[PDB]
């Protein structure tokens, strides 16, 4: 499914702003905005805290002229199950609170009148739905009865609602339906290569370069489009070309245009190629994540954020841990920042080695199956952006249990499958020689924090200890490594000298610690500092107000550790054969 | 007056602890530690707030063998003015702030008994005590019978109370009263000239090394002691040799020891010299200032100043803007720190051309006679502080009237006669063509607020204005320059990019640029930044709880600029020929 865009043959309505709102078995509605999550809109602690069902509605007018097109209702995204009725229809059901899903509704429309849409939204975790969690009963001689809790392992707070714009748009009854197009290096051209998938079989197809020249034409569904002097997509020259495609039928008239990027990657011994130049990965996991609209989508805060991205010199950052709005991939295109996107297989640990995730009752083949299907959704939805340069299938899973191996083998062939033109890696915060997994993937991305979690305010011990770990990887699996995340928890306004844990000194000691390792280590191709920005969590003695270890505050204003990164990165150059 | 030191022939007895308090014309005590300002000790709004007498009263016991000695009882600060009661007896009177005051005690004692010591002490200012200021009637339509004001200009809080050590000392009849120490060097030895001021005549005096060894001896109420092959005090090297005079009479026999230090200062041409070498000051401004005690001297606080001094690279301080508590200048003696002494003219200005305020009403011969008192005695007391290597008579004053020139001209020339051993200079903020001033003395210290008072929040402007200021004011006077002040207030946690006022980046950036602009000026022979730590003043809607223009929190912690200066000032030698 391609993303609604308006053109000469197809009109977009966004149905974002003020809807009613309800709770399961409640006749009374309350005003909530959309896109946004409902968490922290009001004052209801019992809405705050809510797991279950809610329930929202709005009114829409379809134009008598809509007649005779299809007409598309799409939502960006509803965490976690969610349901859409128009008038009273049900027209689809999603599972997944990270992916855009959509119906023809023009079977239910009343054409020129009033419309009901309702939404219905369900954030019960459960062990098959991805992040997992479980809904637990608690009746003992401490709990009345009825107190139930939503229990769930990984650490970002459980925001629902409808989190990405939904929208209606047409389109002619025979369109373009999706396509696909892979680039190469050819000599001193590119090829770009499509593939359109339509009802439809005449197409014309044109690419224009920054200045709306034409540089390439080709009438057919299928074809290769040659550019002759290509300025190629990259960090730091995010080139994009646009590409037009034009069904032209007897009946049928249809134009879909999207902004593409040439670039190749590639891994090869120890190095990350992109346009066969060795990368290195500066940069954040990130999370969709900001003040008051908890996960919502803010076209204002991801501005906010790329600006800050190209401030602080980095050029990269991961979808920790689900797959981000593509909204944000367009402008990781426009600002030529490369994106790791992940799966939203997190979660699934305890921590704690007697209690088994890979099992019967918790991460099985129900479990395995909506995995598979949602690396099929993902990479349906974003195999043309050139910003994503790499699938990461999971964060943190518990790759030391014997069925993790045989989990991660089927999930990570079938992405290789699905995209052979992408790597594919696992974000692993265990041991290098207990990890069943790692040795199945291209890139080694390895999360470490020695000296928060582990010799808690000991500084000393992180030289010794982090490249003792790093060659280990090297030494066992002979891949580039990313260090993927690692960083310390601080208060804005916390300073001590000695640093303490949770000072902005402390924050930015150990970063600096880091990342002097690296420099030491020929095959570490990229550091991921955690996180981005400060955000929410589920309540609990270590979280201070949520995870505090973003480098930016959650109003996105820098800490102390964001200018010792811009000094550091300016020095850092995108491309380095170290 | 020599510090109170115990010996073989000399007793100390420390009366600090716990007080009783009141106020005047009220009967009922009240508890309140000595020493400390009384101001933020208690929840008593009206007491923090309080405008007159205080008095202050304690027990003591003087043991029956004190007899045929001499009894002193020492106040080392008490703000501002204040009288001493011995038994009800009045033993002294004093005026200023900032300065210790003694008397001889033994004619009004209970010898082997109990006595009671009561000190009154009254915080009202007036245009002849320095600092000055004005209590003010304010009866108008708004406000009740009887509301006063009292009005001052200097930028610290009036805090008031006992804010140095009370403590009551033995000698022998016939003792050491005072002694001058001048070092000079001579071919390949130094040398330790010496003058003692007592009713007897017959003395030995040795000096002794870090090791207890003898390095030079002489019998002599005056002499010279020659020291081959000297270690000098400097900043980075602050070797201390210890002096011990000995009297010996029939009847008396007295030792006094101090720890003195071997250098030289001098003024030639654009260079500052110590020990003949190139001098560049690094370090603050300071103040006498700590939680809940105010102004009250605190041994603990003292150290840990001294250690994060020594931590960030500091080589010197300011007293701004008054004599400080002997103690800091032992501890500047042993960490090798250069301390300009500030006598306490500060709020010589009413931020305004139309009110004059060296003028009959205001600053007038009066004021100048305190002035001078004050000079004499702030040289008695610090005379042989080997870390003291300037004096300064004033800062900020209106040095643009004309009536200030004929003032601070008698103010530097009876400091110089006072000692010729040390350079003389003012703090000013007047424009350079302007001061009538800075012509006589033999450094120039300017304060300078470009962004921040001027052209708020416009860090552009730094380079144009300081450049050109910077070097009209050697232009005008070919000596050597301090840039004494400079400095953006910031909240601890406040961070923003671009930066804003009030930021940590802001005071970071601020002080960033200046620094560039003296690093081209070979004339510029010192940075001190305004302050060392947050401080209180008195309310306004100016000043967010106290001055936030410190580099460390008023608990002794570090903000960002804090950690720029330490990277700066580590590779910024001490001496350093521009
Ligand atoms: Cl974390
Ligand atoms: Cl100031």
């Amino acid at each position: 499914m391609l993303y609604p865009k308006e053109s000469e043959t197809r009109e977009v309505k966004d149905l974002s702003g003020v809807w009613e709102f309800r709770t399961e078995s409640d006749k009374n509605y309350i005003l909530m905005p959309v896109p946004a999550s409902f968490n922290d809109i009001t004052q209801d602690i019992n809405l705050r805290d809510y797991v279950g069902r809610v329930y929202y509605k709005k009114s829409f007018f379809i134009p008598v002229y809509w007649k005779e097109r299809n007409i598309f209702l799409r939502v960006g995204a509803a965490a976690h199950f969610s349901e859409v009725y128009v008038n009273g229809n049900l027209v689809t059901k999603h599972k997944g609170g990270f992916l855009p899903f959509e119906a023809e509704i023009s079977k239910f429309v009343n054409y020129g009148q009033e419309n009901i849409i309702e939404i219905m939204v369900d954030n019960t975790l459960t062990w098959d739905v991805l992040p997992p969690g479980e809904l637990k009963v608690i009746e003992d001689e401490m709990h009345p009865k009825g107190y139930k809790v939503l229990n769930y392992y990984f650490d970002f707070f459980n925001y629902s609602g409808i989190h990405r714009p939904v929208v209606i748009y047409t389109t002619p009854k025979v369109y373009i339906k999706d396509f696909s197009v892979i680039t190469e290096l050819s000599n001193n051209s590119a090829l770009v290569k499509y593939s359109i998938e339509s009802e439809g079989n005449n197409f014309q197809v044109i690419l224009r370069d920054k200045d709306k020249n034409i540089v390439a034409e080709n009438f057919g569904k299928s074809g290769v489009l040659e550019v002759k002097n290509p300025k190629l997509w990259e960090p730091g020259n995010p080139y994009l070309y646009n590409l037009e495609i034009k069904l032209l039928e007897k009946d049928n008239f249809d134009i879909y245009r999207m902004d593409i990027g040439i670039r190749t990657v590639r891994v090869e011994g120890k190095q990350f190629l992109i346009n066969e130049k060795p990368f290195y990965f500066k940069g954040f996991g990130k999370h969709e994540d900001s003040d008051i609209r908890g996960k919502g989508l803010d076209q204002v805060i991801n501005i906010k954020d790329f600006n800050l991205l190209k401030w602080i010199g980095a050029n990269s950052f991961r979808t920790s841990h689900y797959p981000y709005s593509e909204e944000i991939l367009f402008l990781a295109d426009q600002y030529g920042i490369a994106v790791i996107e992940e799966a939203p297989a997190v979660g699934l640990n305890l921590w704690n080695r007697n209690e088994k995730v890979f099992t019967e009752g918790r991460v099985d083949g129900k479990t395995l199956e909506h995995h598979l299907e949602i690396m099929r959704e993902l990479i349906a939805r974003d195999k043309n952006h050139p910003s994503v340069i790499m699938w990461s299938v999971a964060n943190e899973a518990a790759t030391y249990e014997d069925g993790a191996e045989e989990y991660f083998r089927r999930v990570i062939e079938e992405t290789r499958r699905l995209d052979p033109t992408r790597p594919i890696t696992i974000v692993e915060n265990t041991k290098a020689s207990e990890t069943k997994v790692s040795k199945y993937v291209d890139v080694i991305c390895v999360n470490r924090y020695y000296s928060w979690y582990t010799d808690s305010g000991d500084l000393s011990v992180i030289e010794y200890q982090l490249e003792r770990d790093l060659r280990e990887w090297y030494e066992l699996y002979r891949k580039p490594i990313i260090l993927s995340e690692f960083g310390a928890d601080a208060i804005s306004g916390f300073h001590s000298d000695p640093p303490l844990m949770f000072t902005e000194e402390y924050q930015q000691e150990m970063i600096k610690r880091f990342v002097g390792v690296l420099d030491r280590l020929d095959f570490v191709v990229g550091e991921h500092i955690w996180n981005f920005a400060d955000f929410m969590t589920k309540q609990s003695i270590t979280r201070v107000v949520g995870n505090k270890k973003g480098v930016f505050t959650r109003n996105r204003q820098p800490k102390m550790v964001a200018h010792f990164l811009k000094e550091r990165w300016s020095k850092l150059p995108d491309f380095w054969e170290k």
